[PDB]
């Protein structure tokens, strides 16, 4: 209830595979400044279950290292908004997609942080996903935006 | 010579007094992550000399603590166009200003490193004065970028 941008008519079938993490802004610049930062998370990969969860495949630096993660995502009666089971609820978004070369989402908690990223389907900088992400910020109040390139979105955890 | 745009009649010693660090960003993300990245750098007054150097004062995060700097910039042939006696020499534009609200700088070396700042006057987020950054930015290419607010703006290294 911040991020007001959802994609009417989402199939989270085709959000299935292979995703890239080209660019992630977030509302406080230590949900992301270090490698450690809590929201600093690159996408692997998602796997949408048939009952409509969302499993979702990814990359954090934790403990000096790369590591692998597994979050499930349950949906929600709307088909763009999913939830995260931790201590606190938090809210998924899914903005925008084409399924075939661009994802835009953002995560959320009920009661002011939020962190959104842009998703690519190949390691290549999309200035057009871009250009659709930069729009879908414009509104929210972020204060950190990073942005990858071809050569680190091919290494774990973007090194 | 990646920076291409600086400002016609600049009058240097118009540029004196106080200033904010309102946003910064840079071509690498290590160039500003963490708190003590190489060019995580708030500034605090500029004063130009009556031979037209240019006087920097500001603060950084260095030893695991906020430490006062001095720098001084030496005019060029350019008026817009400022040199600091680093190691490797390293060339600071000041791309625009209206002298009385916001001023944006870059800072470059000589062979694909570059950091930009959109000064303001005031701790105050001057919307404008951000948009003029992001259009100056636009065609560099940036890869990480920071924005403060009005409450980090009067803290010491931005805290
Ligand atoms: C279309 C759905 C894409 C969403 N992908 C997501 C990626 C990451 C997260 C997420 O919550 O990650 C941060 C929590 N980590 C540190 C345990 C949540 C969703
Ligand atoms: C209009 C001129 C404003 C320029 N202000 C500047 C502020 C900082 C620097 C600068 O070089 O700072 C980084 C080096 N530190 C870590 C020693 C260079 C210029």
């Amino acid at each position: 209830l911040i991020v007001t941008q959802t994609m009417k008519g989402l199939d989270i079938q085709k959000v299935a595979g292979t995703w890239y993490s080209l660019a992630m802004a977030a509302s406080d610049i230590s949900l992301l400044d270090a490698q450690s930062a809590p929201l600093r998370v690159y996408v692997e990969e998602l796997k949408p279950t048939p009952e409509g969860d969302l499993e979702i495949l990814l990359q954090k630096w934790e403990n000096g290292e790369c590591a692998q993660k597994k979050i499930i995502a349950e949906k929600t009666k709307i088909p763009a908004v999913f939830k995260i089971d931790a201590l606190n609820e938090n809210k998924v978004l899914v903005l925008d997609t084409d399924y075939k070369k661009y994802l835009l989402f953002c995560m959320e908690n009920s009661a002011q942080s939020l962190a959104c990223q842009c998703l690519v389907r190949t390691p290549e900088v999309d200035d057009e996903a871009l250009e659709k992400f930069d729009k879908a910020l414009k509104a929210l109040p972020m204060h950190i935006r990073l942005s990858f390139n071809p050569t680190q979105l091919e290494e774990q955890c973007h090194i």
